[PDB]
């Protein structure tokens, strides 16, 4: 039960499955993964397909012989296994020369080579077929507040982000960027650090079409905030280029849980919302195996990542066409929410005496608003519990 | 010393040292204030002006004269004081029928209500000279995923938000909103939780220009972010029309200490921030006196808000004026941070071979940034232990 | 399906679907209950008893006749219903007198009332059958560090405490005490903030044997701890008294939800410690039913709290009892946790080259734990999604 | 000014200094430092000693005669510069075989082999003259809810501490344990999260009075819990045995800034906590200089610990020698705080009329508390703004 399939568009990223358990503390617990190992196997599970940073497929420092090989043994892997690769991004956050930042880091020197590195893999994931290009600014931020001026660093921001799209858009190439928000981690404050602040930043670049979000799960929730809610804005202002799925319990660490741990209700009011929205783009696991686990833990893991997802739409889809709960969906109003507030336009509206004058505040406020018998409704649905 | 002059344009709502004390758990401590009262108190403290919910000077559900008596008795005051009156908003959040929001209640009647309340009361903000008008959703949200569709209440409160920009144009006001978000409490999640947020909804605008944010500290801190950090965003969108002052001690419910307690060194980084950057609006506290406190108590918490800004400003404005830290930021590439990226264009930095092949990154990464320098120079200025 | 029986001892205060929905925002939404209507509705829906402070069963400042009526009535709606009351507490934080606490209060006088006022509730809670007296010191604490002399608040606290256990012993009495911690709210900070502080406290008593703590679900999650094992913790001590099940969202005001509702993952492993542990005291909420309700969403949610315990209650079960659970506990080496390190005692262990010279720490840290399956063969548990 | 003296008794974990800047996401920034230069170094800004773990001044898996040429020449660094070093700890958490615990790891022979390398390592501490041993459980915890029985881990972690305590008893060494708290990280959660429930932990050890607490700065506030509070009850319990001093920015990954930074306030509060108290021991600095630093930025971030410690001594010293301060805190009756409640006994209360009959609450509620005052003297006094 619970098979993915190619519609589900699964995908997980290189590092994800391959990630060797180095943490703040503590030494890797498993060897490195070749990549058509990953591939091979993420493909037996059921996988759509996988992602890169530039620095997972090919080794800093690789000359370009070495670098065609690498490439040419992962587009083997590929099409032995039909295998895609929807998404790519750049590591701009493990070598020492990043520790300041990439597009933001004082030095000007470190700022150009960042969007060199960058575009290269750009030529490279249009190549492979990927249709985003995501960017984690991980080191773009600060620990002290004279370290780094916000203003100067969102203008470099954006100088950065407008000379990709420039290159794209002279290029031909039809892939657009998504911004991945993460509010710490590793440094002390991270610049754009929710989706509400990269959907603003978005809004001021030259050529704002070109740009999305690539919300991640655990990132909204290192903030406390509700990952359905920010995904419903970032859908609403049409955003929602990519998605990040994993877990997490709440203000700690990014610990990266697989999809369905953590904060199991929020994982399935978000399946609800990308289903019921019809996102259409890659569910992709941005996750880590706990260090505590050995290869047959990782793919178990990855595994898991798949089943809970399908699990919730099963659920979440039973529960949006179960008449008891459109029943109770009319009862609180929801109907009501979706209408207009003013279709007759400001002056009827100020014309109107049921709006104000006779307007019975104390009869509107004696109503429930029945969101309680809703909410249980919901909760026998995720638990198969109804009756 | 630190004594408050008009210039400094020091506010604070007739809430603030009118709070009665009453929270989750308690009754009130302390009885009502007049507002006639505080205007007078403030005025002989050194404030500028004050600000006022609908609901704070006007009594729910007066009559007309009655509300003619109320503003006739605080503009007398006024008058008495030389206070004025930069900001209003309305309370659309005490009153039970508000329980599930106002501008985005699933009720539809509720809705249109809750509009024009806030059109009679912007009309009194423009007869009392307000050049803001606030809005505080604090009832925007839910509990529970079900009872409420954000998407949904994105357009309500996108088409609320448009209706009052074509009656400020209509009637040919000059006065402009300012969004205040919050991330929770009284909600459980409240829509446009963060800076962030709020700045991306505004580009969604019909009349854009006419929308700015509000962040108050607290409030951001309730997400654990860094308040300066959001600041500067919103400076570099053009967007900070207002500000509350206050303080909080982290992830908690809404505390609401006066200015400087709570996280002081970003109290520090703040008003550096705003002196540097010229913001011209007013140094408004949205705080509340502790319930511990009678009312010598209240005016000394006020007197200690505008005390910690001013100290807080003679630190900051002696850490930017002193040679060693203008040296300091020179050698952290401060100066580096604030010049364009790529002047040269996108095909000048492809070109560049200093950019990409015969970059030294490993004599780059070498490089110390300096930044504990640099922060002890700022704790040393902000403590006064320069020596 | 789930109906609550009475050998489930589910119980709730009667502050609990008795609140008004008044909060630091907002008023009242719901009228007041009289306690009889409490008792009768709860009956209804299968609880086994309820709870109170002495100032919900008894307006504060009742003439002694008034009292007696009060308690007259409610003792006959606990006859006409078989309700029981297994605990009761003082109400020490709502009246202004207690606005800095009641045992920790600065002013002498104030801390002697606060006994007093205890000891009248110990009276009656032994005449209406209680086992157990809790203690919620929400107004223990300070919001500023002058304010509240920590060690001298905790000789204070003991003070108190110790007086208690004097009275009860010289009367006679068989009920305990238990200490319900809480980190912050209506206080900045709050006098034993988690169980482990309490644990700590209650071993410095003079009679140690009588107190016990009674933690609460919301309150150890606005820490981020983990509240199962929390209450490990407290069982290993031989202290869970009594406990306040409700859920929440992580780490802000205390939201007082439905149980079931917050972290589900977090109540499936509490439920499932409780049983498999076999506590058998009280399944006691400490809930509030949202503002945004009327009397039918109050019945609801509370029914709600009792039906998620029987749901979680059924999905542990299966789960220990499922044969490839317990080979997976096996895989991980559960069995062996609970096995001693080392009881052939030092000298042996100083001895065992097996321990040292021979141990083999490249095999023993190759073998993986397997608790990825574990935990999947969990979740698949939780959900009804076993296959 | 502000120059560190013997008499302060700093130190420093070699581990602090020494820290290559390795993160979750990035590699080291600094090559490794010799033991030897960190001592010189250390000694140089005025340290008075350092600390260790075994694994920072003997390479994991050295030979006995590597291990005692490494220990020969830390000796000759401690005798050429007069430093010391008054605590030792085990690293029970960088190997891989520790990936699941050491004392809790579910392997038994894992747990004989963590307790048998602490033991080699508490020889050598007492023959460099430690008085204290710290134990960081840094990987005794889980992930997930079915992977660790804690009831079953306590038990085990009770077994190792008492066989620790067994073995220092049987040499007769003067040594004592010192347990170190952390609320997660690098385990989603860890055993014993808080000062509360290590102190709790103590009490049911075999010999209690060989165990106290190592309370981390960052670490209770990892839990958003207040940490002078937190000294205050271990300071009662009369277990402050170690601290460590740090900074950290709330509820994040554990930030190990320089003291002072993060929760400057709370430094405040804690520097003034220990100087009233007279603690004694070590004021021991677990940080991390940032990765961005060189050298000599390592450098300015250690003496900036002890820098703050001492502006912060300077300061609290003066806000309690005040006369104006010593009236306000008679004011807010901190004085009555320190007075027990009832020295005249439980007989004497229950029959003291002015304690109930004659208590008048409505004239004991009008009593204002004075905090903001006094505090605000506290931040004058902080900030040197006493005027
Ligand atoms: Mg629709
Ligand atoms: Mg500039
Ligand atoms: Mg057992
Ligand atoms: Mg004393
Ligand atoms: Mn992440
Ligand atoms: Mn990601
Ligand atoms: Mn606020
Ligand atoms: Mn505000
Ligand atoms: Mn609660
Ligand atoms: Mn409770
Ligand atoms: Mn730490
Ligand atoms: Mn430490
Ligand atoms: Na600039
Ligand atoms: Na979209
Ligand atoms: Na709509
Ligand atoms: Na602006
Ligand atoms: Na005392
Ligand atoms: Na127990
Ligand atoms: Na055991
Ligand atoms: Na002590």
């Amino acid at each position: 039960n619970y098979a993915p399939t190619p519609v589900d568009r699964f995908t997980f990223g290189l590092w994800t499955v391959g990630w060797q358990g180095r943490d703040p503390f503590g030494d890797a617990t498993r060897r490195a993964l070749d990549p058509v190992e990953s591939v091979r196997r993420l493909a037996e599970l059921g996988a759509h397909g996988v992602t890169f940073h530039d620095d997972d497929l090919i080794p800093f420092g690789s000359s370009d012989s070495e670098r065609e090989e690498h490439v040419k043994r992962f587009r083997q892997a590929l099409d032995d296994t039909g295998m895609k690769v929807p998404m790519a991004t750049t590591n701009l956050f493990t070598h020492p020369v990043f520790k300041d930042g990439g597009f933001t880091a004082n030095d000007r020197d470190v700022r150009r080579y960042a969007l060199r590195k960058t575009i290269r893999n750009i030529d490279l994931a249009v190549e492979l077929g990927a249709e985003t290009y995501v960017a984690w600014g991980g080191r773009e931020g600060a620990e002290s507040g004279g370290a780094k001026d916000v203003r100067d660093a969102l203008d470099r921001m954006k100088e950065a982000f407008d000379l990709l799209g420039e290159y794209v858009t002279s290029q031909g190439y039809d892939i657009r960027f998504a911004i991945e928000p993460k509010p710490n981690q590793p440094r002390g404050d991270i610049l754009l650090p929710t989706v509400g602040h990269a959907l603003a930043f978005i809004e001021r670049l030259e050529r704002p079409e070109l740009y999305g979000v690539n919300p991640e799960v655990g990132h909204e929730q290192m903030a406390g905030l509700n990952f359905p809610h920010g995904i419903a804005q970032a859908l609403w202002a049409g955003k929602l280029f990519h998605i990040d799925l994993n877990g997490q319990n709440g203000i700690k660490y990014d610990q990266d849980l697989r999809f369905g741990a953590g904060d199991l209700r929020a994982a399935f009011w978000l399946v609800d919302l990308l289903e019921s929205a019809g996102y259409s783009g890659p569910r992709h696991f941005d996750f880590k195996p706990p260090r505590t686990e050995d290869f047959d833990g990782v793919w178990a893991s990855a595994a898991g990542c798949m089943r809970n997802y399908l699990i919730l739409k099963e659920r979440a889809a039973a529960f949006r066409a179960d008449p008891e709960v459109q029943e109770a969906l009319r009862a609180s109003r929801l109907d009501e929410l979706a209408r207009p507030t003013a279709a007759d336009g400001l002056q009827a509206l100020l014309d109107d005496r049921s709006a104000f004058e006779e307007f019975d505040v104390d009869a509107a406020a004696a109503r429930g608003m029945a969101f309680e018998r809703l909410d249980q409704l919901a909760m026998d649905h995720l638990l198969g519990a109804r009756g």
